[PDB]
């Protein structure tokens, strides 16, 4: 009773037996699929608590040991003394890899293990945050040989308020509204933007404008901190064999940096913990580009190139928009910034899925959003069947702040 | 009743329809099955129950619901399942369910047409030959010369014991597919099997890889007889590129009609396990799916090599450039030809336009995101961006064992 699995373009089978220990509920119902939704006390911490603990127990090869059965003992006493407790270095290692490990939107799965983790839980001010922020970024950027990494804030406790960064990732470019009621930069950062004017920045009028941070100390009003501009590095747009491409004026930044996700390890709960790795090539060329909603060029880049934008039948979308992704991956080649293609990507995650087969039997995965949204079928993921569950630890959405 | 946004143009709806579904699909809270390609996995109470649903929205739709020959029907249906285990339906609520379980089927991204649709009412057949007659006529009407007309043919409806009406082919018209002497294929892979049957049941097989198979018709109890389609029914179009003149020479060629005939028709608790439908082709069904998948024709380094693409790196993104040209190859050479097809620009905006039309009708509308966004150009469509609710919603299309 545990789903079949197969692979249409090779014909392989596989059984999700590990779908079987989800340890949540998603939105489907047997009356109703919703998987497309973008968005699907001290006892019940007791058993995420042991189950985390059992499962660090298992990957070091010591489950039902001394050990095992004294690090157990350790957690109820201290959730019976103090409500909550405090997650040893090398379990937050293993929860933060894990968490990774677990999340079924990230095609680039196949390097979880390769993680580097900054305990930031010594974390006093908004201040000290800052300079972690900017230490991360340095050690993830890497002068353009890019790193994954992840740093956690402390954990939410009772008595304070939470650590939380404002913005919904470490880079990002303003989005101004404009005088032709639009706007101008990027739109997905319009309210982060007004966010950040209303705490003192003072705005660009340019297209790509880095944003400030707001970085929230417990029970503090957000504080605004300038990224000092040699630590973002990015990336100018132009094409291999379309000059005019250049004087578009386009960038990109290197290092994507989600910022704004929850973290949760054995029913611990990090609203900070922001986490980098690298660009796979639609992620810009595609959805930040050519979004109608985001930098919409397309229509700009096949007028350029002289396609016929009169009729759909000429495919014009469709050429414009590999140019713009070849261009994206020319530019970061050229200045030595890494960046993974949508083959490259989807090629290893199929190496991820039979990796995670033979040691977990299954691998939670989110085939809307593993398949990469330009040339789906060309890649060996699109013709996978895919099963969608929770597993924690886990990266979760939280709310704004504000 | 789901919320139901679009993150591109920011908008809102409630799914009211979905909670008036009944049989029960895949997904559990503990885990989607969303992209599994078989979800449902293949006393006459229960007849009564989906008899009457069916025709009270039948009645519904008409505006006589109350009153009128609405209480009438519901007595005869009754009366003719009491008295014979099983129902007829009226030629007009054929015509309505047909319309119906088009407009129901999650993954058919050309709903927009789905109040156009010519039945073809075959259920007074009982023979093999008459059954490549009814097909045939289908053929011909659908085709038109090149101007497709969507259409479908109800053959006589499973009744209890007694044999059944069915197509062993998967289309009407499947070109062969030959195994060799090292276990590839000539012509199309998707049908190695059913070309296996054709020649064990009679068919001397072909030359090479634009072969129309024969079909496989079995009338109930009998076992399948061949049937050589007449090849000035079966039009095709010849691909060829409006620039890369040397497109013509790699000789593909696609055929013009796409009728599936493999599915199970559902209507009032009836069961059509013969039922072919047609309608005329998305493009990149053709030129992405058919051609460049690997397990079919698997054209796309062929093309790519004589684009001369640097094929030495995917990050050339040399697969995405060919799969562009030959998607522009189907779509110009079936304009020339005059054989009409959609490309999947203007097919995903017709789709979004029925989801509007849907919304004020029934209150929202039953969508397969996996399979309604399209295989190339995924988020350049106004689909992609949608959310979308899968639910079963009777009359249907369903799948069915094969028969062997
Ligand atoms: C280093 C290479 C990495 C690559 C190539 C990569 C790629 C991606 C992509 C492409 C997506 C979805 C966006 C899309 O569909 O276009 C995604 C989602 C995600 N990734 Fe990865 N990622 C990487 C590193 C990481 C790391 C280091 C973490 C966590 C420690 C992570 C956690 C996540 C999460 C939580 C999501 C879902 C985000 C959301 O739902 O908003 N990824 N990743
Ligand atoms: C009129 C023009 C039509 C177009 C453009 C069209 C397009 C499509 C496409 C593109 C798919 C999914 C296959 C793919 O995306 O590669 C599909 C599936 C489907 N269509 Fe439509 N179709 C049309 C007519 C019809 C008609 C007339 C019927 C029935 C009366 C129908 C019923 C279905 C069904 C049942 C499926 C699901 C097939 C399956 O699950 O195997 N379609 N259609
Ligand atoms: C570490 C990392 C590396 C990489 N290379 N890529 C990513 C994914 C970035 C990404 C892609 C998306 F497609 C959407 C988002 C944010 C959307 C979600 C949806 C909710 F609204 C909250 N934010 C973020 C992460
Ligand atoms: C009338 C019509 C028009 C059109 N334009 N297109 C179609 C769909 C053709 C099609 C496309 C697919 F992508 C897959 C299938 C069959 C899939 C499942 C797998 C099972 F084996 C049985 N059917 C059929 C039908
Ligand atoms: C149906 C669907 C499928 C899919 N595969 N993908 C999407 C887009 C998901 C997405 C990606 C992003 F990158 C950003 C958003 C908007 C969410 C944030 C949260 C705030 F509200 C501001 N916008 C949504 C939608
Ligand atoms: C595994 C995957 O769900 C399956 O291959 C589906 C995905 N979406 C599809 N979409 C279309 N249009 N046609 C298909 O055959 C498929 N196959
Ligand atoms: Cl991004
Ligand atoms: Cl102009
Ligand atoms: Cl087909
Ligand atoms: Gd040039
Ligand atoms: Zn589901
Ligand atoms: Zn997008
Ligand atoms: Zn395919």
């Amino acid at each position: 009773k545990f789903p079949r699995v197969k692979n249409w373009e090779v014909g392989s089978i596989t059984y999700d037996t590990l779908s079987a220990q989800a340890q949540q509920d998603g939105p489907c119902t047997p009356r109703r699929c919703l998987g497309s939704l973008v968005f699907p006390a001290p006892e019940q911490l007791l058993s995420q608590a042991r189950d985390f603990i059992n499962q660090y127990y298992s990957s070091i090869k010591r489950s039902g040991s001394q050990a095992h059965e004294q690090r157990l003992q350790e957690v109820e006493a201290e959730v019976a003394a103090t409500g909550t407790y405090q997650l040893r270095e090398s379990e937050l290692v293993f929860g933060a890899k894990q968490a990774w490990r677990n999340a079924p939107r990230c095609v680039g799965r196949i390097q979880w293990g390769k993680l580097q983790v900054f305990d930031a839980r010594d974390c006093r001010s908004a201040q000290e945050m800052f300079t972690y922020i900017c230490n991360h970024i340095k050690y993830a950027t890497n002068r353009g040989n890019l790193r994954s990494a992840i740093t956690v804030f402390p954990q939410r406790c009772p008595g304070r308020g939470d650590f939380r960064i404002w913005n919904s990732q470490l880079v990002r470019y303003a989005g101004y509204r404009q005088q032709d009621g639009s706007v101008r930069g990027d739109p997905a950062n319009v309210e982060i933007t007004e966010l950040c004017i209303q705490h003192g920045w003072t705005p660009g009028n340019g297209r790509f404008d880095v944003l400030p941070l707001l970085l929230q100390a417990p029970d503090e009003p957000p504080e605004l901190f300038l990224l000092p501009p040699e630590l973002v590095l990015e990336v100018p747009l132009e094409h291999p064999t379309l000059e005019w491409f250049a004087a578009l004026g386009l960038r990109w930044y290197a290092l994507p940096a989600v910022s704004n996700m929850l973290l949760e390890i054995g029913g611990l709960e990090f609203p900070a913990a922001p986490f980098s790795g690298w660009y796979m090539s639609t992620e810009i060329g595609t959805r930040n580009l050519c979004d109608p909603h985001r930098y919409n060029i397309l229509e700009d880049v096949a007028v350029c190139m002289d396609l016929d934008t009169r009729t759909t039948s000429s495919l014009w979308k469709d050429k414009a928009a590999v140019e713009i992704n070849v261009a994206v991956l020319h530019s970061y080649q050229l200045a030595k910034v890494t960046i993974v293609d949508h083959h490259a990507a989807t090629a290893s995650f199929m190496k991820h899925l039979e990796n995670e087969q033979k040691a977990r039997g299954g691998c939670p995965a989110d085939w809307a959003w593993i398949v990469p949204p330009i040339s789906g079928s060309l890649t060996p993921v699109f013709h996978q069947e895919m099963v969608n569950y929770f597993l924690s630890p886990a990266f979760r959405y939280q709310p704004d702040p504000w």
